[PDB]
């Protein structure tokens, strides 16, 4: 189509499938295996990226150009990697992925949205779509084109350390919240074939439905473990939202560390190829989890040759290595050279990877847009996060007896009030895991508003606000306080570090609530990624709110405490009476909840 040096795959006017086929037909085995290889930025250099024809890079949790890096520092880092990839013989751009799972959360100054369990409490799919839209903009502000979200796990046991990453124990709620996908990617057109990948253009990102499949169903909630359930239960609980993700054009799917009835998902040809590809007609790319193929074996990494053969034959397309790319590339090249892995399997993996890259516009816009930098932490997105935080709150108690005056909403004008607890003025605790660091962190780790700061912003100027982190009973009784707001709960965690068989909050938390509430009427705000043992907190408190992990916008909590809005959140999970009941789900013979799925008290906005 015209100029003497015309190359069809470089022609932006050609159909995607024609561009894929034209490029694939020109590639060497080294160029094909390179596309299937994703590496950490920590091991990337210009020569590594060119010499190994690398297809993708990622930042793991906390993998950043430096602490406090600006949006432009991120764009310059990503573009430097891209310039190296674009300089190869074929000039195939790399795709850069990151865990943007509640905002662009590794990045300083990014808006931090509530974690998924609180979003499930909102029952508001359109809110979650808007959160996807804002998240795409803040990810593109940093030059990154690919977000590893949504987690569509259906967490069936809150002892799991990733329960907060699940919208709900009820698959129907998880299905509803797949609206995150067209938020991040853009809406698919009217014509659209389920299972095809879609991203609208340079202001959107590729999404990732994860982790396929049954990651929320593991024995005792043990992370990365075995999910024991018949096919009927797998298909009835854990699978449905993957079909909604196909219908919405999700570009990629990430495989689970978990096993299904003893078969590693990373080695499961029947599910990855037979079901996801051949039954659901998924045409995007399938990516491993981090060292996911290493973990097929016990011990992990003890037969990496088998890990590569089993995973690639199972149908995985792109491997998140993420460090030992030389070994990965060498073993896979040997398997192909030996006839153990057919060329047809390599060509399928590369076809899918290229299909996603051409579809999303990456060959047309491989570099960052400096004009997008200011999207990072934009006030409109903070207002959205504040809306979501407020909608996520579930009021569990509002008065000790049926005849007491309800404590909430609290008055903004009072002579003197107390704000207390470990979680009242700790931005890292209110954001939880996957915030700045992989495991999250403590204190003022990014830009945001703590519960204490939100209270000071909300109250009448005549209201004196006193903060004490862990006051004793006498300090409270002598203080002349009108009421107290006391915030306690879990410390930040992610995945295995969060697996927890007792689900009791760290001390001092309960002791502080008891000291405070013993001296003055108190509203307890519980920060957690899941239900935790709650009867002692309830017995002490006049009012108690499950605020989950509400993110950077602490004013969402005070918006409801002071009656600017009514409480509307409803439990997206069962609240247990004791951990010895677990697992305990609706329909079980022993279903005996402290609070059932859907429970939530309400208030009306103050007049
Ligand atoms: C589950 O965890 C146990 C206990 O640590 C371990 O022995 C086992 O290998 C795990 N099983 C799977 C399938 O991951
Ligand atoms: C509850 O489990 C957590 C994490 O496994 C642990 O750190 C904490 O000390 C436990 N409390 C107990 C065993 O009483
Ligand atoms: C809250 O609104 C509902 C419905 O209008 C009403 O039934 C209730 O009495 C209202 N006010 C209070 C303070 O409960």
């Amino acid at each position: 189509h015209h100029a003497a040096d015309y190359v069809l795959y470089k022609d932006a006017t050609k159909p995607v499938e024609d561009r894929v086929a034209d490029l694939l037909g020109r590639m060497t085995l080294a160029e094909k295996i390179g596309q299937m290889t994703q590496i950490e930025r920590l091991v990337a250099t210009p020569d590594v990226l060119r010499d190994n024809f690398i297809g993708s890079l990622l930042s793991g949790g906390g993998s950043v150009p430096r602490k406090g890096a600006t949006a432009k520092e991120w764009q310059d880092m990503v573009d430097g990697f891209q310039k190296a990839c674009m300089s190869t013989r074929l000039g195939i751009p790399m795709i850069y992925g990151i865990d943007a799972v509640h905002g662009q959360n590794n990045v300083y100054g990014a808006t931090i949205f509530p974690h998924n369990v609180g979003l499930g409490a909102t029952r508001d799919p359109y809110l979650v779509k808007r959160i996807g839209e804002a998240t795409a903009l803040e990810v593109r502000a940093t030059g990154i084109q690919y977000a590893f979200a949504p987690c569509i796990a259906v967490c069936r046991d809150p002892r799991w350390g990733a329960c907060y990453a699940s919208y709900s124990e009820d698959r129907r709620i998880v299905q509803s919240m797949t609206e995150l996908i067209p938020g991040l990617q853009g809406d698919v057109p009217k014509d659209f074939t389920s299972g095809m990948p879609f991203v609208a253009g340079k202001n959107k990102v590729a999404a990732c439905a994860k982790h396929f499949v049954g990651d929320g169903g593991t024995v005792d909630g043990i992370n990365e473990n075995n999910t024991i359930i018949n096919r009927e239960g797998l298909m009835n609980i854990h699978m449905p939202a993957y079909k909604n993700a196909m219908d919405k054009g999700v570009s990629t799917v990430m495989i689970s560390y978990s096993s299904w009835n003893g078969v590693k998902m990373h080695a499961n040809q029947d599910l990855v190829t037979g079901y996801l590809k051949d039954t659901l007609k998924f045409k995007g790319f399938v990516i491993s989890d981090w060292e996911g193929i290493d973990r097929i074996t016990t011990p992990a990494g003890s037969d990496y040759s088998y890990s590569v053969k089993a995973s690639i034959l199972a149908g995985l397309d792109m491997i998140m290595v993420p460090n030992k790319y030389q070994q990965f590339i060498s073993i896979l090249t040997g398997h192909v050279n030996g006839g153990v892995i057919p060329m047809s399997r390599i060509d399928d993996a590369v076809t899918r990877i290229l299909r996603v890259k051409f579809t999303m516009g990456l060959f047309e816009n491989p570099y960052a847009d400096p004009a997008m930098a200011e999207q990072l932490g934009k006030q409109e997105h903070r207002d959205l996060a504040r809306e979501a935080a407020r909608k996520s709150l579930v009021l569990l108690k509002n008065g000790k007896t049926s005849t007491d005056a309800p404590l909430l909403p609290l008055p903004k004008k009072a002579p003197k009030i107390l704000v207390a607890g470990s979680h009242a003025d700790n931005l890292g605790y209110q954001c939880g895991g996957w915030t700045i660091e992989w495991q999250g962190d403590t204190g003022r780790t990014t830009v945001g508003t703590t519960i204490l700061e939100a209270v000071k912003a909300a109250v009448d100027p005549s209201t004196v606000v006193v903060f004490a982190e862990n006051p004793d009973a006498e300090f409270v009784k002598s203080g002349g306080f009108s009421y107290a707001i006391v915030a306690v709960g879990e410390h930040p965690y992610t995945e295995t570090k969060g697996d927890n068989l007792n689900l009791t909050i760290p001390e001092p938390g309960l002791s502080t609530v008891q000291a405070v509430c013993g001296g003055v009427r108190c509203a307890t705000v519980l920060i957690s990624g899941r239900p935790v043992v709650v009867q002692p907190l309830l017995a002490a408190s006049d009012a108690l709110v499950a605020a989950w992990l509400p993110g950077s916008e602490g004013q969402g909590v005070t918006d409801a405490l002071f009656g600017d809005f009514g409480f509307t959140g409803r439990l997206p999970r069962t609240w247990f009476k004791s951990v010895d009941q677990l697992p305990m789900n609706v329909g079980d013979a022993h279903y005996d909840p402290l609070f059932r799925l859907g429970y939530g008290l309400t208030t009306n906005a103050t007049k």
